[PDB]
């Protein structure tokens, strides 16, 4: 054998956190192979109580992993082997190192997928509890990144939390065909002893169990579909970080982030550099490539287990690693940053208020045409006055088009200019108020 | 320098006029809202609709007829509309904006498409799964690192392939229902400006729910990203599928044959036939692939709210969808079609691949798993020494190994037995393959619906 | 018998008409060639190369008529041909095959297409270079996570654009070379068998060289990803910019203006322009990355020798090619026509970017860095102490924290001198800038 | 200072690669700080005796680091005072961690490169060598999997090679771009202190130096080339992969690899997994995997300096282990590999001379066409007389074209087949012996590097 091939086999360098579920998964076979007269009942006891001490070797940290242990697999069985001897060999009866792997990648996923849960949950709610308390605050609304309308500050951030949501409700699909047993597949024609699937399922928690023992064994479908939905987990979240990271440029002034996820000098001790914002965008690239690289790795491979399929670990691990940092780094940008009303409140123009200005005329019959030239005529005015279009006078208007009334005035107000969109989904107040109910329903539903 | 050129790349007329029909309908549907807000008059109402009707026909006849100054398929509508009505036609636009418009014209169009395209993936898994229920007692190779490994029944590898597929159906379900979601009423970004009642819209456009926030609405592209992930991991089951048969099918393997119409041959060697169909349906996994990355790094980076990049999305959504239609027919084909070869399939199966059934003979008759591998081993290796195959050791020489070799061993050595030894949960044995086959019906039921 | 989805899932012909030119010339070289081989007499080549020259015309003055029977733009050809010239044409295939004849066609293709990007590229590069030594004298923020870090020159901005482009240049230049090797005569994948003469293939195609390996040369298309790769890295290069560029003409940062032939707008809002053209440039960089990736996961796995996977290219190649050929242009356009604020530019320019500056007056004062630094640090704070600019501060005050500060310190507050500071090759000093011009200059001149 | 940050923005676990290059990048700015007079002679001397004291130290491999350090950079930094004192802080003067870390990659990268053309090298020689030795070696060609037409053992093997040479050129290419000095850029505007930038580079063994300072600090086009490269490279070994995975199968039987490169059962000797093929398969996913992340990390960045370039270091260092450790796998496969001379002989047949048939009537003046008619008339004719066509006899022949002579009997030889492809570039044996010496110099131009 090879020394630089035997080095690419050698999976025990990185595939060591899954020593608990593999013990896990040994302990309910081990049952299961009781049950079908493969052990007898006191080999069991001798079999669990060997495994169960060697869960205490690696979560005390003391286990020793031999050199000649090209896997995490090897190194138990050899443990379990040297603790309880001769016995320690009935274990792998029947069982096979293909629906061993997946069974351990798939319990580990199940419970990083549900740590993922908790704090991606935990964002979503940081984000609608600010919408709530800051509810009053408004600021531009951008397209192409112009000015374009008013908007609440809220809606902005709601926006964040309904994609987020989304995010939400797929890790749920994707958790629940990760949560299939795929043990006592064998090798890939199945388990050829009778094994008791059932008893492995409940045994290790799983909902039901895998169809198709070729299918199970082959295929990783809850590997690319974990790698898409983190991905666009992250497009999402590179797409927050790129609002906040402009919005905290001195231009913007609308907002700057804690000291704590943001860097700075004392030359300059007035300008932070949000690294937290640069990093979490960053990941999108990261995570991507991981989905990008699975995906190749299976495409154009025949049935059924083939070696390119390790690949599969170390993609899962960053990946995890990865979400697992950024949605708590992302929580706590968005709890502990500081936004400027001021600013925020200054960035709000007169000349944004020309559409609601055309929408004034729409609601007094005046046709839609008809009142964009109208509004448009107002401005070329105010325009050639120096002013403001919410200075120009009551006459000026009159002139332009008798539809205005005094009334008029009402429309430069920033906090009308919102309150118009009540219509479901809008900025306007009641739609935030509703908006926030909805995603706080829906995490309700997303978990009892 | 060049503005002109700047203009073509806005077009897009060239290829989104398949959504004249939706744009259509979005419109007629916001018109009706329009009155009930008031801002159209009954009356100005009935003539909206009865001009989108004239141009609904025109497309739905291919005498529509779009001019060098349509800039798009919205453009070339309301401007039909303006020459059809006239002047009036004008206080539609009263409201949404364009990218109110373009997102749902896309989830209309998408909606449909995916429909079809489950109907067309029910269709491969129905025949997957038929096939296997009538060569059920058809037995051939198993492969890992396509090596033989073991007895297999062709129906499990049947299977195999059509359970893939039916996850590939459930998430073209959980997509289609985050699809089926009303974003018209966003308005250009902060929602619409007049009340307009959305549930109406939901109504008549027959969506099944509302979009919850205007920003987000508009700005989203996760409809298209979901589908294509869909999209390519369908492909990606495919490609598997294409790349087995295409090597099945090599005269070296000989296993199966694909029929006329889904490959080629040559006028000099008419007993080779090149597996054409299912080289186009591997090679569709990148071209597929390719735009679920392209959208994937066209929307990372981007600020809120709309922006022109998201203009990209369909392109790739329609490539994919037909590119998926095609692709998914060509495989019910193929697999409808071609012939296997019973013979070279039994004749593949070896000797050598019963040593493991062997080793588990003596396991069933107590000894460890470890004396009886190394048995097998033994067994293996002396019939290799006597230069024949292990079927042929005589009792004695077996029991020289290990007493407890029976003169029943010799029933080891029957294919048959072999994969009926599977009979736990999703193993070959018949009766677990009988028992898949109930549970895919009762699934292609649940997708049905 | 074929089936009706199979048949339109193989028929190219809706797409690549356009290669109806480089089929026909590769069908004039063969045809010559089969002459010398005896495989035609001169009558027969005359009638021959006299029946191709009509085609052409027809393509030219878009005379030529495809019919539903066309599969392929070859087939249309070589069907057109018979109808001319009758059967003879038969003859002109001798030897040759789709699978080399294929390749040829898209070699010449994008020999002939990458000629027209060069120039396009260049003169992209060409018009940055140009920019940057007309406005050498603008001064503006830097910018490291997007804050603000020092005052550079903006030409010196302009040209680190030109310099990625210029690397993309190089590149396209590599990949040239490589797309210029004749690959007709390979045959199906053994190579030709009637000892055709590859030189004088190579001779009136106009090739640099002649294809090492038949099967090589039918089945590999690194041309193809190799010129994905670069037109993918250009259109990062290209993504950067217009990111840059939208981000500069924001309300906010008020840098700069696009003309309107590259921009949009609205009546209502005249004082406000949307970068369309500069979105579009970025959205492209995903466009041609997706065909970058599709081609690669096509190749991926393929058995030697030709396969029908391989059908893929041509989209992917025309694709790319149409976009690079509008997006530089509109390039360009943009760079030419956008007007800068000089006055906003210099106005972003404060005091408290010369904190750095004033650290490094003390180092060539002969002052460790170390404690430079924190000897401006301490200025900055006296500074907002007495709540002013640390260039109000007096020598007295600046001499109560080092004694090295003089008279002189004071220039360290100019921003002219602040960017003159980089003289060191590459810097942003005039002299570094007027280097980086004539450099670019002189590559511009040799890669031609 | 949140904690999870903290340990995002770490890198002390994997960077420590770039030790050596990170002193070796001080020692020069060291000398180049001598020269501006921030550094005196004794200061410098002073320096570069530590620097080497601690280069020393990682060399041995006794250096020690202390969970205080974060990057390689901070931890030969707090390692040099502990040696030289407080005049350490002095090499930072003018410094910035920008241009210090692009400058660390390139001269990894460089070295990892020239190590990197050395193994792709030894491929290439390996291939090269194998196919001379092997030139007499006739094997079936195939086209969408199926034998379409003999041909060179040698042929097939330097189809890759060639293909791999292109590789090699791609890496010069790259390594020349890379081969550029970026240190004296410092942080965005360039080096303040007018440090010489001819005498780093000198001292740093680079070619040329960066033109401007923002570019140098901002891009990553080296490492994206770079990635670029080796997924094309990736590419070209799974398809060589995909090759001899199939060509190792029972069913084809032409040849097995060693031992050192394979898996295998007791219970089946003969089985041989070809897992060294398997890993070279699957790490072009993992290397495009890689291509792809930088990528999308890159678009749609602002100018200049963006912690967002930080994923750069992983990715390089993934690729740059994965290309040396699969190029070495390569090599051994190759020259290790078994072939089976008499399974690529039995597996010519017949029927594949068809072709050669026709070809034969074409040069006596026969007519394409008619030539091809005739070959498949008697490929009818043999068919129905139950025998193949090199069993017709010269009378049935005659009867179907006159052109027939006795000299057609040479058609129905398999070296006469291959010897029909004279022409550069085919697999006659003339052409195949021109490859190896073009490739030869091809290796020699390139070592030259």
């Amino acid at each position: 054998t090879d020394p630089i091939m035997e080095k690419l086999n050698s999976s025990i360098a990185y595939d060591q956190r899954l020593s608990e579920v593999d013990i896990q998964g040994s302990m309910a076979y081990a049952k299961a192979l009781e049950k079908a007269g493969i052990l007898t009942k006191t080999e069991l006891e001798k079999i669990l109580s060997g495994l169960e001490k060697i869960s205490e070797e690696w979560s005390k940290g003391v286990f020793v992993v031999k050199q000649s242990d090209e896997d995490i697999h090897t190194a138990n069985e050899r443990r379990l082997k040297e603790l309880i001897g001769d016995i320690a060999g009935k274990l792998h009866t029947g069982r096979s190192r293909n629906d061993q792997v997946v069974t351990d990648l798939k319990l580990f996923m199940k419970n990083s997928l549900s740590i993922i849960s908790t704090h991606l949950l935990q964002l979503i709610k940081t984000l609608v509890e600010r919408a709530a308390i800051e509810i009053d605050v408004i600021l531009p609304g951008y397209t192409h990144l112009q000015k374009a309308q008013p908007i609440r500050w809220s809606q902005f951030l709601l926006s964040h939390a309904v994609a987020l949501t989304r995010d939400s409700e797929r890790l749920g699909e994707v958790k629940k065909r990760i949560n299939v047993l795929p043990l006592g597949s064998g090798a890939l024609a199945g388990n050829p002893l009778d094994i008791d699937r059932e008893m492995l399922r409940s045994e290790l928690e799983f909902a039901s169990i895998s169809l198709n023992s070729m299918d199970a064994i082959s295929e990783r479908d809850f590997v690319v579909e974990f790698l898409s939905f983190a991905t666009l987990l992250m497009i999402h979240l590179s797409k927050m970080a790129e609002d906040l990271i402009i919005y905290s440029t001195s231009e913007f002034g609308f907002l700057t982030l804690s000291d704590a996820f943001s860097t700075g000098s004392s030359l300059m001790p007035q300008k932070k550099n949000p690294d937290s914002l640069e990093l979490i965008r960053s990941k999108a690239g990261r995570v991507f490539g991981r989905l990008a690289s699975i995906l190749m790795v299976l495409k154009g491979l025949p049935s059924t287990y083939n070696k390119d399929l390790q690949e599969d670990k170390e993609a899962v691990f960053d990946v995890v690693d990865t979400l697992t940092a950024v949605l708590q780094v992302a929580t706590g940008v968005i709890s502990t940053l500081q936004i400027s009303k001021e600013n925020m409140e200054k960035a709000l123009t007169p000349e944004m208020l020309a559409t609601d200005l055309a929408l004034y005329l729409v609601r007094k019959g005046v046709p839609f045409r008809q009142a964009h030239t109208a509004s448009g005529k107002a401005v070329h005015l105010a325009e050639t006055k120096g002013i403001t279009i919410n200075k120009l006078s009551l006459e000026d208007l009159k002139s332009i088009s008798p539809q205005f009334s005094s009334d008029v005035s009402q429309v430069f107000n920033f906090v009308n200019s919102v309150e118009q969109y009540t219509a479901l989904a809008g900025t306007a107040k009641s739609s935030v108020t509703t908006q926030i109910e909805q995603l706080r329903e829906l995490m309700k539903k997303q978990k009892e």
